[PDB]
């Protein structure tokens, strides 16, 4: 029936720049240990489903999707340039697709 389309374009380089074009953060796992810097992909806390959607207010308390999952935004963007965070299990328990 609805032809609903959700085109979400697989942007991902090797494009080096600060945090505008590419938004970086410090992913430190908190059980793990591991400290990676991964891309936010979505800022999908609330604006659930691309609706011409790609709103980069990201705020502390935030949960963010990044390379490594879903991550808690522990500083502001433009404390270390780069934002940091920990990861968290807030979205993909029993799916680990959307």
């Amino acid at each position: 029936g609805d032809r609903r389309v959700r085109l979400i374009r697989t942007r991902g380089g090797n494009t080096k720049v600060r945090l505008a074009s590419d938004t970086r953060i410090n992913v430190v796992d908190p059980e793990t240990g591991k400290v990676e810097i991964a891309e936010i992909r979505n800022v999908v806390e609330n604006t659930a489903n691309p609706h011409f959607v790609r709103r980069n207010i990201i705020t502390r308390g935030a949960v963010v999707e990044t390379n490594l999952g879903n991550v808690r935004v522990t500083s502001r963007p433009g404390q270390d340039g780069v934002i940091n965070g920990v990861l968290i299990r807030e979205l993909e328990h029993h799916h680990h697709h959307h």
